[PDB]
């Protein structure tokens, strides 16, 4: 039967193209993820329908009820059968459902509009008329609350109490702000999003210093499925093939505005 | 009872100690691997024998006698429990033993002799005065055999006919040839090495050009062990507090020597 798969509106991995309107199914979108489900589906020969997440968030635990909630949760209670996006494996997402090897290896970044005085996590862990936020519900958000290493944990001292909130709920509010904040919001996010975003106009923005962290996206499927094995295989196979770094060439450089 | 952990002699990864001789079992090593196993083990709670693969290999299926050799073999027949070393992950490897998610992330990359004028791998195929090669059974040499792209499938056309051999059947084997060779020999090795004898004296060899691939290097169980589980969730665990980019300073910064 067919494959629900479960993905999240993110460029450059999932968009919906110019004439989406006057297209169905599958093909209203394009993009990186939209590029790798294909070359997967056809390397494990199934059919597959691509699903945008309802709450649009990648997933975190609810400490209260304990439910999981955006992609993850798709996953973790049955309403999708495997999870094509840029999502980040992590412990506490390994724990409830499986993701293959690594398709995409990055680190969590700074993102500052051209010209603010900052350079490096510990800049901005020594000021306070710039501030800096994270993406709600994912792994970046999870990284500061649970660092122990002093310039993080004072960032995030900074970040969980400031007010109004620093937090966004997608990576494009994110960006918004930091070009709309005179270079007063700084923005941490994943460096494969900070590269793209750095590649198109207006161009005003820059990733500055070296990532904070070395992680991947790997596609998650259920505990216990039947296509973990497999789709595992199929991206070791892609990444050998070149595919992988043919696809990030297409969707980063070689669209490019800037 | 006690896990057979079986590694290689690989600096920074796993060395003898100066003293070694009045030493006893695990002791007699130290390395980025040495501490690696101790916290895995610690994290996962089991007792282990450090053992230095036989063959000082990393491993690779012989064409016609179909078996395995180095830490892959030690594990597919037995003879190991688990194999912690910079072991890079593999489609073929992953078809017959389990590997965790990446304690390291990593590519090929090119050492020159300073002074050499190289600056990519196109530089290399498009010249013959310069010679190059990799090491012998591994994931390096296999990717130039399997790869596709022009460039990578010309150099391995020169490499595999070339003769005296360019290969080497160890890493140290290969700088060596780099710093006798005055600029004639270029060595295709992971840029986690290239990096770190970049840091050591003579600081006579450069790491240039990007990376060739990108890929990651994982802990691996053999099929079906009942360490695998634990093991996975240990690697993850231990990156997110931030001990494998602590480990990584030690041994490649903390210790250099230029
Ligand atoms: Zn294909
Ligand atoms: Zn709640
Ligand atoms: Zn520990």
């Amino acid at each position: 039967k067919t494959v629900v798969v479960t993905t999240i509106l993110e460029s450059p991995y999932v968009m919906m193209k110019k004439n989406h309107e006057m297209l169905e199914g599958n093909e209203r979108y394009e993009g990186y993820c939209v590029d790798l489900a294909a070359e997967i589906a056809k390397h494990c020969g199934f059919k597959y329908k691509l699903t945008i997440v309802g709450d649009g968030k990648y997933g975190a635990r609810d400490a209260d009820t304990k439910i999981w909630n955006g992609m993850v949760g798709e996953l973790v209670y049955g309403k999708a059968d495997i999870a094509i996006a840029p999502l980040t494996i992590t412990l506490v997402r390994e724990e409830v459902i499986d993701f293959s090897k690594p398709f995409m290896s990055l680190g969590i970044s700074i993102m500052i509009k051209k010209g603010t005085p900052i350079e490096s996590a510990e800049d901005l862990s020594k000021q306070t008329e710039i501030a800096y936020g994270t993406l709600d519900s994912g792994s970046t958000k999870e990284f500061f609350r649970r660092s122990k290493i002093a310039v993080f944990d004072k960032m995030w001292t900074y970040m969980r109490s400031a007010e109004p909130s620093v937090f966004v709920r997608t990576t494009a509010e994110g960006v918004a702000r930091v070009r709309k904040s005179k270079g007063k919001y700084a923005y941490l996010l994943e460096s494969t999003m900070n590269e793209y975003i750095e590649q198109r106009k207006p161009c005003d923005t820059m990733k500055v210093g070296g990532n904070l962290d070395s992680k991947g996206y790997g596609i998650a499927t259920p505990k216990g499925s039947s296509l973990g094995n497999a789709v595992n295989l199929a991206v070791l196979k892609l990444n050998e093939q070149g595919l992988l770094d043919k696809l990030k060439n297409k969707w980063w450089y070689d669209k490019g505005e800037c």
